[PDB]
């Protein structure tokens, strides 16, 4: 039937593997490099070439990290107007990779005194650094994302579907190789060859495309109709971003087991925890699921398959406060020490491995909703406008990560208290989880009310 | 348009009010009889004239709710191959007023002579009594139900809806007036007027019949259609049952205030909570849920009205676990004494309107999963098996409460040790709540799968 017509389109990519394969490669490179900056960059800023304080190095990441948000609809509209996909990608991994260049000038003491030797040390060539990279990461994750699935766009939207699985994939193994070997070398061994390594990963991705270049290939209503689904998002992105910080937070004050007999491991380490799921659930996910859900006839829309994801990010709030409580309760007792990077933390004696209930939930999530975030993005967007709707995506991607900080200052005040006080054993964390998954239950029935009226 | 239309048939009853009135009238002086028995049952038979044991009189009450669900499918299968259903209703209402006779009868001191003058005490006349009272619960649940919406079925399926509103809204009614009233008076006045007072409300149930007699009004395949959505609500049954044992059991640990200066409140009044909402949000249903949801197209059928409140059974059984982990984190500190009933309760310092946010949740889920239930068992049935389907909807409602009950009994054991010890406070009630959340988060998932491949 029909559904024997789906599964024969399964058996997609077909003869476009170097096509494909040139676009996972390259944003493979590309989130190597990224986290090779975001991971490390406090500690490199607060260290001993450059005495900024601790505020000021904070700040710096958060205009880098806005940076790459507020240009994607910029760094996308570019590449319809003027530009290509293809020419857009290729001059902004050139600007991505001056000024990546400029980290292991500064890192290394020869060529440090040629550009900053005479509050801030070294803001002219650090500022500018950051710059070129951020406006470098919003256009590529503008254009990557459309110009990969163009490849695999004429066997129907089942190929495109599993281009999203391998590439949402790649992002992920990407992180894994430059939060666990870089931010490691970064930390331990030497900050030139830390940030040498993430340069030749720019250089990479660079000539990936200059050698695959030979084998890649109504609307106005369209915009107003697709706009209340990313404001729908907003809650979704609030409660997302919130956690990736304050489960990390929840790592530091729990029992770490050591490794070796280089020492004091990094902290981004701890954020690698939901990145090592999602390399283990997409296979499960591209032969189990495209399988099983296919042919059954179940879910099969990309804003059902956001819904569900909302449902297993609510499930996992509910686990963390359950959890949170339990170590709070633990913490009144007895109390030990434990260093993670370079600051000693108040952990309990409750192992690290009872958060990873936490993790399955927000891995399931990403495989429904983060996967069918990318796909939504992408057909419900006018063929002229395509990397305009992506950088608007992200862009309300963004939006919700700044009013999810705010959220997280307005339970610090003192009239709250929930985040009153490196040490949360004061702190009431649990609550803040409790929180999330109310914010996040609100969003979920709000979404498949959106998600009914858009169709 | 059609919507249009749905709501000119949302003006409903227009002529009908005598004959729909009479099956309200007579099912609220049923539930008002239900309740006269079943909430001092225990405190009846383990009492002055009777000296049962405490195992005794609770395996009584127990063999006695297992009636009214086993002879449900028997007693609506009656009403299809020999009786009618007015017939069969009258016929049952007629036993249940004979079983209904033996209560105040032996709470009269002259009158128990002549029954049991000459280990249990009366079980000859306590027994046949049960057995007349349960089989005609049973036979009535499963007649009452399709007989009155027998007079709005010409009037469309959205007719019905309105009815099971009404039809839901008038037993939890009938359920304030006899655990509210009756019980009170039962404990602290006299059982001789305190059974008297379900008795004549039987009676009056039969003669409110009588006056209305004048105003009343492929089949294989659809067999095994629905078997496997009522065994997918088995698990949902289990979450229902121990959630009104163990929330009273949490409001009898918590500071309950005091009303006056008679003493001693029934223990019946903290069953109350969840019916005292239910009449708040039924007239917020019909005038606020029959308008809005209808002219936007959202939410239709009635197994996807059930899954809306299998989401909010899993959002109360958190509330409900968060609440009782701050409890037994309280109860460490201090204790206060209070008496419900007759035996004291070692309650913590923390008021009973906490528990509120629960019963707002479980309330809001018996108006979507509770009417939506009726409205499927009704439509989903076919002609000549009608209340034959009733009769096994309420056989399945059993099957779900002694698994339920089973459920209490595994996590009892020492292996486990939630429920090792009338003092919860060595018990784990929080992790038994959080153990419901995740039987009804996985039957929620199990019954989505079952909705979609049933239609
Ligand atoms: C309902 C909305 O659905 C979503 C749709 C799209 C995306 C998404 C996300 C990213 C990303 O930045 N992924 C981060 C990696 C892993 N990451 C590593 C550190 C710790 C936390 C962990 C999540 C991303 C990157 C590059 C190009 C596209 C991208 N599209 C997410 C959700
Ligand atoms: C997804 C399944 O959906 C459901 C469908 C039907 C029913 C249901 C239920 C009853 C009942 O027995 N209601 C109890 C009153 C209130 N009750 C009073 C004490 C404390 C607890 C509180 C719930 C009932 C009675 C008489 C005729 C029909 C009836 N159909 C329930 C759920
Ligand atoms: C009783 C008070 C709180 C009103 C409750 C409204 C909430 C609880 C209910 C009522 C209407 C419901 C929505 C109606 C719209 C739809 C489309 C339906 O096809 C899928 C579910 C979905 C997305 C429902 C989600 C839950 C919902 C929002
Ligand atoms: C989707 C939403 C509605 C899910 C519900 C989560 C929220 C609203 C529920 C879950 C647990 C509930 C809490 C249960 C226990 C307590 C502790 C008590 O000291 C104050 C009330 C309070 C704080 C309740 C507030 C409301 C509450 C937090
Ligand atoms: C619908 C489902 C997902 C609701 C979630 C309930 C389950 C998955 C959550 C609720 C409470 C959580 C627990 C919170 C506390 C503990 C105690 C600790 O010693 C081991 C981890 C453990 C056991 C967590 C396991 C996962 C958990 C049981
Ligand atoms: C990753 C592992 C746990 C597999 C997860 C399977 C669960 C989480 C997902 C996968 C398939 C999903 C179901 C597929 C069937 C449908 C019909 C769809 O129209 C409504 C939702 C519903 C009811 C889905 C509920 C959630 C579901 C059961
Ligand atoms: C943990 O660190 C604190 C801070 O110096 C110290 O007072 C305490 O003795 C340490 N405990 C252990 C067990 O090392
Ligand atoms: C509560 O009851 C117990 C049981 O007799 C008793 O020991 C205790 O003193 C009582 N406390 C108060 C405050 O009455």
């Amino acid at each position: 039937r029909r559904a024997a017509a789906a599964a024969a389109a399964a058996g997609a990519f077909a003869g476009r593997r170097a096509a494909c394969g040139a676009v996972l490669l390259t944003e493979l490179l590309e989130r190597a490099a990224f986290y090779g900056i975001t991971s490390n960059l406090v500690l490199f800023l607060n260290g001993a070439p450059f005495c900024w304080e601790g505020a000021q190095a904070s700040e710096a990441l958060l205009l880098f990290m806005g940076l790459t948000y507020l240009g994607s609809p910029f760094g996308g509209w570019l590449a319809d107007a003027r530009l290509g996909r293809a020419r857009a990608i290729l001059l902004s991994l050139a600007l991505y990779l001056l000024g990546m260049l400029a980290f292991p000038l500064l890192a290394a003491p020869a060529t440090r005194a040629a550009l900053c030797g005479s509050a801030r040390c070294c803001s002219p060539a650090t500022f500018a650094g950051l710059v070129l990279v951020g406006l470098g990461v919003a256009t590529v994750k503008a254009n990557i994302t459309p110009f990969g699935a163009d490849q695999v766009k004429d066997r129907g939207p089942e190929a495109t579907r599993r281009f999203f699985n391998w590439f949402y994939w790649s992002i992920n193994l990407g992180a894994i190789l430059s939060l666990g070997g870089i931010a490691y070398i970064q930390q331990n061994v030497s900050f030139v060859t830390g940030y040498a390594i993430p340069t030749v990963c720019v250089g990479l991705a660079f000539v990936v495309f200059l050698c695959g270049q030979s084998v890649f290939i109504e609307d106005v209503k369209a915009l107003v109709k697709i706009v209340p689904v990313f404001l729908a998002l907003i809650p979704y992105w609030t409660v997302y971003f919130q956690m990736q910080t304050t489960y990390v937070l929840q790592s530091l004050h729990l029992r770490i087991p050591e490794i070796s007999n280089p020492h004091t491991l990094p902290a981004a380490w701890l954020t690698m925890f939901d990145a090592v799921l999602i390399l283990l659930l997409i296979p499960l996910k591209d032969k189990l699921v495209d399988p099983i859900l296919r042919r059954h006839g179940l879910l099969p829309s990309s804003l059902k398959r956001i819904a569900v994801g909302m449902f297993f990010v609510m499930c996992s709030a509910f686990a963390a406060g359950i959890l949170e409580s339990k170590r709070l309760n633990l913490v009144k007792e007895k109390t030990i020490n434990q260093t993670i990077g370079n600051v000693v933390y108040h952990a309990a004696d409750l192992s690290l491995w009872w958060q990873v209930p936490q993790y399955l939930l927000i891995g399931i999530s990403e495989i429904f909703a983060s996967i069918a975030g990318l796909e939504f993005a992408y057909s419900a967007a006018p063929k002229s406008m395509q990397s305009a709707i992506m950088g608007l995506f992200f862009f309300f991607s963004g939006v919700g990560s700044f009013v999810g900080s705010g959220l997280l200052a307005l339970v610090s005040i003192k009239a709250i208290g929930w985040m009153s006080s490196g040490n949360i054993n004061g702190c009431y964390l649990n609550y803040y989880f409790f929180l999330l998954a109310a914010i996040q239950g609100a969003t979920l029935l709000l979404f498949l009310i959106i998600s009914v009226k858009y169709d």
